[PDB]
């Protein structure tokens, strides 16, 4: 599924991401825009044997089980298949766990490369939330 921008923001807000751990809603929408272009089925395979899954491109080394990644910790306690669902439930629940670790939203490559320090409230422009 390819989400619309405000459609996604609304779902993320329902699940309490607005301001979670110090990250306003626009950070999360921006992250999804540049990680996956809002595509729930996006997949990126990396050189270290891990794969990034879904709308938030969550990595399989620490966060989900795909049965084939070295150093697997599966700290969200979910199959990586859950992160490719058309609803965002598993991705947002796991994201809360990721962002509560160590480096916050710096875990997301695209957020660090395209969102950090920008006018992130632009990503919820014209949404009625």
């Amino acid at each position: 599924k390819v989400f619309g921008r405000c459609e996604l923001a609304a779902a993320m807000k329902r699940h309490g991401l607005d301001n979670y751990r110090g990250y306003s809603l626009g950070n999360w929408v921006c992250a999804a825009k540049f990680e996956s272009n809002f595509n729930t089925q996006a997949t990126n395979r990396n050189t270290d044997g891990s794969t990034d899954y879904g709308i938030l491109q969550i990595n399989s080394r620490w966060w989900c089980n795909d049965g084939r990644t070295p150093g697997s910790r599966n700290l969200c306690n979910i199959p990586c298949s859950a992160l490719l669902s058309s609803d965002i439930t598993a991705s947002v629940n796991c994201a809360k766990k990721i962002v509560s670790d160590g480096n916050g939203m710096n875990a997301w490559v695209a957020w660090r490369n395209r969102c950090k320090g920008t006018d992130v409230q632009a990503w919820i422009r014209g949404c009625r939330l």
